[PDB]
């Protein structure tokens, strides 16, 4: 089976993405970029009221090893320009 994460938008709709224990939070920005075309420099993601770091892995945050699945939030007023 493939394992997945959800991304919640400012319009209140969602996307879904395939992941593996190797991926960094910057690779999540890259997969979003390959869908939405919003440049990774401009976009950022949140969970439980904190902003996630581009240097870290899904495993350092416990995102696939926790007791629950994930939806990550897109930050306020993000757009192509």
């Amino acid at each position: 089976s493939h394992m997945q994460v959800s991304i919640e938008f400012q319009n209140g709709e969602k996307l879904k993405f395939n992941v593996q224990p190797s991926h960094k939070i910057l690779d999540i920005k890259e997969m979003i970029f390959k869908k939405t075309n919003i440049n990774v420099k401009d976009q950022s993601l949140k969970f439980a009221g904190n902003e996630m770091i581009n240097q870290k892995t899904l495993s350092d945050y416990s995102i696939i090893d926790s007791t629950e699945e994930f939806t990550l939030h897109l930050e306020t007023k993000l757009d192509l320009m």
